[PDB]
RNA sequence: GGAUUGAAACGCCAUGCUCAGGCUGGCGAGUGGGCGCCACUCUCCA
């Protein structure tokens, strides 16, 4: 009809609490702020617009630790 | 061609498992036992 459907996948994923900047912890899953910032990576112009409507979650919830200087 | 609470971000520098000590003293394989009794190379052709 109109729209699009993207996929996306990989190993690692961090989207930082606001709270926890400083010691970061992700998110649960993925807000709309981040999916907007990845579409402008394909293709954007000052003359446009994105705007987000849903997102699907195919995979279970795993968390893990890491640790940098 | 503005902006993914984003764009930049080493776990790093280096440290002997070391000095030394006997498996040793010594003990019989040894006493003695029948290979024995008896058996045809033998019957022919100047």
């Amino acid at each position: 009809t109109y729209g699009i459907r993207l996929r996306v996948w990989g190993d690692y994923a961090c989207f930082t609490r606001p709270e926890m900047k400083v010691e970061r912890v992700s998110y649960d899953v993925m807000p709309p702020s981040a999916a907007r910032g990845i579409l402008e990576a394909i293709h954007w112009k000052p003359a446009i617009r994105w705007i987000v409507d849903r997102i699907h979650v195919l995979r279970p919830i795993v968390f893990d630790n890491v640790r940098r200087n």
